[PDB]
């Protein structure tokens, strides 16, 4: 089946869950409004990306690289479940892994010699405005990978947006500020596993 | 109306957003219930259940065929909870295929003095469970409750509502998550819709 | 072929406090003998075994009820996990049995059980089966003994060749108790006496 | 006060035959010697012990990189359904850390953020111990209200300096092992296993 796809796609008008119908973290019972994108069905869009992830890179050696920290969730399902490809198939291909952290200036990470010749994945929690991932790119490059491609969890429906557009997409979702799965607002909700909306008083609460 | 609701007009997902196996590729529609979506909300219910009814040996009856994935994770989920808490209480389980006559099971004296958890994949008009506990009551269980996975909104109903619910959904034909067309589908961790050519190719 | 993995006469097991185990068997159990997690391990490598073998034709996979329940929702779920993530897949049906068949006739019949002991039961098993014309019979097993009592028979498929002892958990009872356990473990003296029938 | 599951010397560990391995590293590893599933049972009762001890106060978990980063995910998917399926429960921030060669730390938020916080130090592999005293040390300059360890595997070896940390899943021998996130020269980080190299492995990915 096809490997590019803008994702499921999550309307503007998009209600989201009552948070009583789900597991949630006592600590965040008033931070929250609304379920957004249960845990679950995260899983199981990361599934199918996986696979096409393996039918588009693995053809040579490919480096994944997580962007800290909101990546981390994401990077790590995304490559549990090529890797459980990587053990059920008839072939497969080694991967190694890098981690780096933005302020652009790029923090951490393996000197980037090492992407060289490699296939490159880039692993992101969220495109909003592009910016930060054309950046990155562009950086990238210089160091003549085989191929790069980007994986984003979420890309924004925003007016703010360039017109980049990452090689694998979660879900496309309206221009609204999310939370959990490891994104944060000021460094919580990362400690959630579904993706949702902060209320107000939970704005209020862990504001800087 | 207490489980997640899904409206008459939930136009479900595309099939190519998620892994579907090959031999339904052309037999399905569209995914309804996502697998994943099944699991969050199953965890929350098994919560639900051990609040209600862990004071008390449980045991819990699996109504076969298509009730056995359901069964099998809400069980997983309610074992996490009691490996992981202060307190918990021994469940056992039977299996049962459906007085009503009841196939398969247990003497039902088995039931007598127990909370007895009864797990169904989905309730429609709802005479089966009306029809079962009708039985069950006379076993003497210390009380009985029903967790199903889905409730149907139908102008057929009796007015039979379970105590558990995962999600209430459209009058429309589902498959997917050990629920069957004519024994196909169950094979399938999604709930989905079936596609014409679908139904005509498994028709009996 | 895999005998499976062989788990010696003096495995030791490990420690209940090593573990997350539920407080109702806290005083009931001796030791953990197969983490419940190293079953994960082992059913996914066997479903890979049984697509290998048997995915050629649709698949009738058979729960010999109660025991094997556990065993056979894990490895079905490894089964559908491959089945959606290759270009090779084959339909599968259910049935259940407790120890018509229709369901079974011009199908690749796996049956699906938790503990091969004497082999007795499986014989009388598979002679019923064979009555309703399958193409194919195979036998998946998570468990089975080592032990004099044997008539021999061996299943297609094995999770772990274990010593002549009791267990239970992961679906296999003592009086219909530890069912609800994930890990295979070892009764204590006094989970013995309570729940003696 | 448990030193974990003890996993003797002459343990022989899995033929490779009997799991799923990814066949690009099939001549490339000896035997499966702790598998994933067990990996799993072991971090989910570390899970319960760390809330036990740590689920007072703010927890600020910081990941040693790279090779943390499973045993991490894991162990803070773990406590997460814990604190979603109880009363009480507290919440957690994170940071990630690179030590480099003494060590110096890179990346990370600035230390101050770990002042008056419940800190857990999240670690692949124990061996001398003197990387986890030295981060000790760090972080003790901050002040946090507590600070912990837990670490996948501690070896027995001779070399130790003598520290112990407070939260441990597997004491194992001194064999050099990989998977699960743990490299030989950054590769098996892929594999879901902790296992032992073949010399073959040894020698083709060889630095
Ligand atoms: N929790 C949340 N975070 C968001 C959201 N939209 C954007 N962002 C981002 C806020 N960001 C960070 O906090 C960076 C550091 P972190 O990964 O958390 O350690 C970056 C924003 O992501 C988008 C890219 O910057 P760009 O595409 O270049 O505009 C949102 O709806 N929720
Ligand atoms: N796959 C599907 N099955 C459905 C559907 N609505 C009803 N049903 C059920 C058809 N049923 C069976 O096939 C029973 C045997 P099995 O569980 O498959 O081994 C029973 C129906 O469930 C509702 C009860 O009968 P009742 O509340 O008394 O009306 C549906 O939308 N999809
Ligand atoms: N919990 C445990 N159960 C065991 C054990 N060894 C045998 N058995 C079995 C006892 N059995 C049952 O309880 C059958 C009913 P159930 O599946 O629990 O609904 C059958 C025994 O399995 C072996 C076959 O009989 P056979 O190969 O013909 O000797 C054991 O070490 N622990
Ligand atoms: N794959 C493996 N790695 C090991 C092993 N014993 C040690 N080590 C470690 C080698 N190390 C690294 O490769 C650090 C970089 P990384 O986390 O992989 O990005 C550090 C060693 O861990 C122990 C500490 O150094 P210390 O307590 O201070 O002696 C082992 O049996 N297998
Ligand atoms: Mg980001
Ligand atoms: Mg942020
Ligand atoms: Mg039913
Ligand atoms: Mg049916
Ligand atoms: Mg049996
Ligand atoms: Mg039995
Ligand atoms: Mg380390
Ligand atoms: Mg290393």
């Amino acid at each position: 089946m096809a490997t590019r796809s803008p994702g499921v796609v999550i309307s503007d008008d998009e209600p989201g869950y009552d948070l009583d119908l789900f597991a949630i973290p006592n600590h965040y019972a008033e931070d929250l409004e609304r379920v957004f994108i249960p845990h679950g069905l995260i899983m199981d869009r990361t599934e199918r990306l996986a696979r096409d992830v393996m039918k588009e890179m693995g053809g040579h050696h490919i480096v994944a690289l997580c962007v800290l920290k909101g990546g981390y969730k994401f990077f790590a399902d995304l490559l549990d479940y090529i890797k459980a490809l990587n053990r059920n198939s008839d072939r497969s291909i080694p991967m190694t892994v890098d981690f780096i952290r933005l302020k652009i200036k790029v923090i951490g990470g393996d000197d980037l010699s090492t992407l060289t010749g490699k296939n490159v994945l880039i692993v992101e929690d969220i495109i909003d405005t592009g910016k930060t991932m054309q950046t990155l790119l562009s950086l990238v490059r210089q160091y003549n990978p085989k191929m790069v491609k980007v994986a984003s969890l979420l890309v924004k429906r925003t007016p703010r947006s360039v017109g980049y557009k990452p090689d694998f997409v979660g879900f496309e979702i309206p221009d609204k500020f999310v939370v959990g799965y490891a994104l944060d607002y000021n460094e919580y909700f990362r400690d959630l596993n579904h993706v949702a909306v902060i209320s107000e008083t939970g704005k209020a609460k862990y504001k800087a």
